[PDB]
C-alpha cells in the first residue's frame, strides 16, 4: 500500500506524505513518484521479483564512486536495496524519452545544440578520467586492452548459437573483430550505456546529469560515444570526438570508425543482455534486431 511504501521510507529514514502516482512502464522495477514531508519530489524503486540484489549494491558503490568525479549530478540514493530505492528528483530531464504505448523518440532539447556537444565532451572526459585503482577498489569489472576482442568473439558465439545472427551482421563482426588498427591499446572507466535518453540536460542543451550507472566498468572508451551516433549522425559524432580531444580526452586514430563498428554492434550487445534477462518479449525482439524473420 502507500502506507507500506511510507512506512519502509520510514523505516529506512525518509518522511512522506500519503501521495504517491505509481508508473508502470519499468521492466525489472516499479516506479513512484512520491514527495516527503517539506515538500521535496522524490523518486522510489521498487524491484519486481528477486534477482535484483546484486545490481542494486552494485549501483550504489557506482554512484557514489562517480560522484567523486563529476561536475554534473548523479542520484543520490539515500534508500538503497531490494526492498526500496529512494533518490530525491534530480534538477533536469532526459534529453529525449521514449513514449511508453509507442516508443517514438520524443525530443525535449534542440539535436543542434552546441552546448550540449561541449558539455558531454567534458562529462566523457570526466567519466573516462576515473583512476582505475578507484575502480579496482569498487570491485567493478576491469577489462584490458588484449581482452576485448576475445570477449566479443565469445559473445558473438552464444548469441549465435541460441538466438541467431544474419548472415551480413555476422561478416560485419567477423570483419571488426579482423580490424586489428581499430582496437585502442587502451582501456578506460566508461558509463556503459550511454546515449541521450540518460543523459538530463536543460533546454539550451548543457548536461546537468547523467543516470542509469548500473553498467559502469573499464572497458573500451568508444563504447561511450556509439549511443551518440546513433542518434545524432556522423558529423555529430566527429564534432564530440574533436572536442573531446580538445579537453584532454585520450584517442586514436580510429575512435570514429570504431565506434561505429560499435553502433553497428548494438543487436549483438542486446541479444547477450536478452539471454540473461529471459522473456519470451526481450530474444523475440532481439531476434528481429540480429537480422532474423
Ligand atoms: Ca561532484
Ligand atoms: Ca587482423
Ligand atoms: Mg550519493
Amino acid at each position: 500500500t502507500i502506507q507500506d511504501i511510507q512506512s519502509l521510507a520510514e523505516a529506512h529514514g525518509l518522511l512522506l506524505t500519503d501521495k504517491m502516482n505509481f508508473n508502470e512502464m519499468g521492466i525489472d522495477f516499479k516506479v513512484v513518484f512520491a514527495l516527503d514531508t517539506k515538500g521535496q519530489q522524490w523518486l522510489l524503486r521498487i524491484p519486481r521479483r528477486d534477482g535484483m540484489r546484486e545490481q542494486i549494491k552494485k549501483e550504489k558503490r557506482i554512484l557514489e564512486l562517480v560522484k567523486k568525479h563529476l561536475s554534473v549530478e548523479v542520484p543520490d540514493w539515500r534508500i538503497s536495496s531490494t526492498e526500496l530505492v529512494a533518490y530525491p528528483i534530480l534538477k533536469d530531464n532526459p534529453v529525449l524519452n521514449l513514449d511508453a504505448e509507442t516508443y517514438e523518440i520524443i525530443w525535449n532539447m534542440d539535436k543542434d545544440s552546441p552546448k550540449y556537444i561541449t558539455s558531454l565532451a567534458k562529462t566523457l572526459f570526466e567519466i573516462h578520467s576515473i583512476p582505475e585503482k578507484e575502480v579496482r577498489e569498487n570491485d567493478l569489472k576491469i577489462m584490458k586492452p588484449s581482452d576485448l576482442r576475445p570477449e566479443i568473439a565469445n559473445n558473438l558465439q552464444l548469441v549465435k548459437s541460441e538466438i541467431g545472427i544474419s548472415e551480413q551482421l555476422e561478416t560485419r563482426y567477423r570483419k571488426w573483430l579482423d580490424n586489428d588498427v581499430l582496437w585502442a591499446d587502451f582501456t578506460q572507466f566508461i558509463h556503459g550505456d550511454l546515449y541521450a535518453g540518460h543523459v538530463l540536460a536543460s533546454k539550451d542543451g548543457a548536461v546537468s546529469g547523467v543516470i542509469d550507472w548500473s553498467t559502469a566498468h573499464i572497458d573500451d572508451p568508444a563504447i561511450d560515444f556509439a549511443g551518440h551516433v546513433t542518434l545524432f549522425g556522423e558529423e555529430s559524432l566527429k564534432t564530440l570526438i574533436i572536442e573531446y580531444e580538445k579537453l584532454g580526452g585520450k584517442v586514436w586514430n580510429k575512435l570514429y570508425e570504431q565506434t561505429l563498428e560499435r553502433a553497428a554492434a548494438s543487436p549483438l550487445m542486446y541479444g547477450l543482455f536478452a539471454l540473461e534477462t529471459q522473456n519470451e518479449s526481450l530474444i523475440v525482439g532481439a531476434k528481429a534486431q540480429l537480422g532474423v524473420i
